[PDB]
């Protein structure tokens, strides 16, 4: 374990560490248009964040069963419904993955899913 | 056993086993537009119906704690999400105790709720 590695949260480990300890995460999106978010993003505005939470992806977020899962829903549903779907840059924790871009959902669409299922 | 007796669903006894056979329901509103649906409607349009489904409430479905539930629940994120919300004409089962109009939502957004969750 060294202290001065690069995480693969696109930061030095110390400042995951602080980021972790202040309650923030480094998958949210920049210039996000008010009322919508990102699963990811969503998820750890909600839930807690810690550092290693994606070692065995080595940061890739988007690997995780769990959020695929989510994100395959919110589509679905966005869609037959008619709801406004947006389109924001990732963030760089996935922009190291090859992740360009993320859909954004209103929020309302992912509190159905991330919270109250 | 009378056959003619009046059943609460506003037909005779043997017109409501009858119906209840035949895999339907008499909760069902009129000139409902193609997408939506009622909360009363969609759920018996997915589970079955006896006739004494609701002997207890003298045939008021909208007095189900359940169903209360649902509508307060699909009111709420229909407001959230911007979604469309039709006013339809009651059935007659529910006429008879005071309902003139129920809301009718989408479709999807009844799916989320009585099947999903």
């Amino acid at each position: 374990f060294d202290p001065n590695a690069w995480h693969h949260s696109q930061m030095t480990t110390l400042e995951a560490i602080e980021l972790s300890r202040s309650g923030g995460h480094p998958y949210s999106s920049p210039n996000v248009p008010k009322g919508f978010n990102t699963v990811v993003g969503f998820f750890f505005d909600t839930y807690d964040w810690y550092p290693a939470a994606y070692d065995d992806e080595e940061g890739n977020a988007m690997k995780d069963r769990e959020l695929i899962q989510y994100e395959d829903w919110c589509a679905k549903y966005a869609r037959t419904l008619g709801l406004e779907v947006k389109e924001v840059e990732a963030p760089a924790a996935l922009k190291v993955h090859g992740i360009m871009a993320l859909k954004a959902y209103p929020e309302a669409l992912l509190e159905i899913r991330l919270i109250e299922m």
